[PDB]
């Protein structure tokens, strides 16, 4: 996260850090708890991933340095990638992780609701992107989970900034005209979380952008509301 600030323990309890363990253990992507056995993340995350065997899902993590050889994690039983996914910038950047067992929810590990039936025309004005990613284009994974408030932009404006890509209704963009706050490397797969009537909704999945936090280049997110039928089909 560029231009963000540190979170405190318990602040974003649906946020997970997905680790790979091949050839060595490192943070791979963010993700969001959407069910006791279900993480929603980005399909792009699994580009180099030989199978679910090498994944570890950590929840309830504030600092990456909390994770040690005895820190508990959830195994991944299945990676469900959208059948039309080809590359992040062309959409369908969405994946479900089915965990081997059910998260018992606690103060530090909680679900975020999907965008609700009948909210298709809500204007979300309280949206935040979170993650352990770079604070700038050439940087490092951050120890403490970072947060930044970022405004949504219309798909019409977004398309005008990305005339070499097809910005569709299955994408949602977010950023400041002047730049300065955005996701960056290591944030993808995590949530774009928007609060409406004091309830958090998983509005976007952090996906791609041109640089990080550049002027007039909003970040691009998977528009979760357009995949609700797909999520329900896969999780049922
Ligand atoms: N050590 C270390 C080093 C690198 C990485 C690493 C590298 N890229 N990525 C991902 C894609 C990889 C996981 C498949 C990625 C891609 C794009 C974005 C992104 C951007 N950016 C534009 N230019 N950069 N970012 C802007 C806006 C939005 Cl909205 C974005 F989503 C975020 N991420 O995370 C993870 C790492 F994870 N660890």
């Amino acid at each position: 996260i560029v231009g963000g600030t540190a979170s405190v323990r318990g602040e974003w309890p649906w946020q997970v850090t997905l680790h790979t363990t091949s050839p060595t253990q490192r943070h791979l992507c963010g993700g969001s708890i959407i069910g006791n056995q279900w993480i929603l993340t980005a399909a792009h995350c699994f580009y180099g991933v030989e199978s679910p065997k090498i994944l570890r899902v950590y929840s309830g993590i504030l600092n990456q340095s909390e994770i040690k050889e005895d820190t508990s994690f959830f195994g991944v039983q299945e990676i469900i990638i959208h059948d039309q996914y080809k590359m992040a910038e062309s959409g369908y950047d969405i994946a479900l992780l089915k965990l081997e067992t059910t998260v018992n929810y606690t103060d530090s590990q909680r679900p975020i609701s999907l965008p609700s039936k009948g909210d298709r025309n809500v204007i979300y004005t309280d949206c935040w992107v979170t993650g352990w990613g770079y604070r700038k284009l050439r940087d490092k994974i951050q120890n403490t989970l970072q947060k930044a408030k970022i405004p949504l932009v219309t798909n019409e404006e977004c398309q005008k900034r990305y005339r070499g890509h097809k910005i569709t209704h299955k994408m949602i963009c977010a950023g400041y005209r002047e730049g300065g706050k955005d996701a960056c490397k290591g944030d993808s797969g995590g949530p774009l979380s928007c609060k409406h009537n004091e309830v958090w909704h998983l509005v976007g999945i952090t996906s791609w952008g041109e640089g990080c936090a550049q002027r007039e280049r909003p970040g691009v997110y998977t528009n979760v509301v357009e995949y609700v039928d797909w999520i329900l089909e896969k999780t049922q």
